Order: structure tokens, then sequence, then C-alpha cells
């Protein structure tokens, strides 16, 4: 569980994301799909994208990036009280979309990467750690719902 100061650092960093949610969303998904090509393969609507240039040109990928980070913002603002988001997201991601927990780790790595690549001057090591802990908390809670379902 995060401290009050850790949550405050998480949500302060998140303010930077909200100044350009679309640009953030696009860069996180590009980082994910290029760094871990298996992840792109799970997304039927984006698997036609073959280069970084095609990815950057897709208005739909940019939209989806906005939708995903907006949903993540919603979760982070609950400061761990996100139980109501767990079954639905685990259910869509485990059951509908067959997304391993490992891929959730990859997008967490991507978020941290893109956050540091844009906000060097805020997202110092301590803020990185707090953000990592917030992302890990959500993933750990999703993992228990994957285990409940027997996902493989
Ligand atoms: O891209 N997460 O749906
Ligand atoms: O779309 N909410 O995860
Ligand atoms: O995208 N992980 O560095
Ligand atoms: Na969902």
């Amino acid at each position: 569980g995060l401290s009050d100061g850790e949550w405050q650092q998480v949500l302060n960093v998140w303010g930077k994301v909200e100044a350009d949610i679309a640009g953030h969303g696009q860069e996180v998904l590009i980082r994910l799909f290029t760094g871990h090509p298996e992840t792109l393969e799970k997304f039927d609507k984006f698997k036609h994208l073959k280069t970084e240039a095609e990815m950057k040109a897709s208005e739909d990928l940019k939209k989806h990036g906005t939708v995903v980070l907006t949903a993540l913002g919603g979760i982070l603002k609950k400061k761990g009280h996100h139980e109501a988001e767990l079954k639905p997201l685990a259910q869509s991601h485990a059951t509908k979309h067959k997304i391993p927990i490992k891929y959730l780790e990859f997008i967490s790595d991507a978020i941290i990467h893109v956050l540091h690549s844009k906000h060097p001057g805020d997202f110092g090591a301590d803020a990185q750690g707090a953000m990592t802990k917030a992302l890990e908390l959500f993933r750990n809670d999703i993992a228990a719902k994957y285990k409940e379902l027997g996902f493989q």
C-alpha cells in the first residue's frame, strides 16, 4: 500500500499526463507494441500496423491510447480503492481478450518509460518509485482475479 505522500506524487505526475493525454496515450502504446511485438498481435484492430510511422499516423490508436490512460487515471485517483474496476477489467482482459498478466507489466514499464521521457524534471527516482508501486498494486489485485478465473 502506498503512503499519502506516495499517492500525492502519483497524482502530481498524472497531472502532466492530463495536459496531453492523447500524446501520452499514443507514445505509451507505441512503446509497448514496438518493445514487445507479441502485445500488438493481441489487438485485432491494430495488428495491420507494421511500422512506427503507421502507428503514429493511426488516429484510432491515438484515440484508444486516450481511452486507456483515462481509465488508468480513474483507477489511480481511487488510491487503491478500485475494487469496482477489478472484476470488469480482469473479466475483459482475461476472458474476452486473453491478455497475460505479463502484458500488464509491459504496459506499466511503457508508462514509466514515457513518463520519464517527458517529465525528467518531475519524475525523478522517488516519483518513479511511487508510480511503479501504484501500477504494481493494481496489477497485483488483477492477478488475484485472473487466479480466481483460472486464466492461462
Ligand atoms: O490498450 N489497452 O487496452
Ligand atoms: O474502460 N474502462 O476500463
Ligand atoms: O517499455 N519499457 O521500457
Ligand atoms: Na473493461
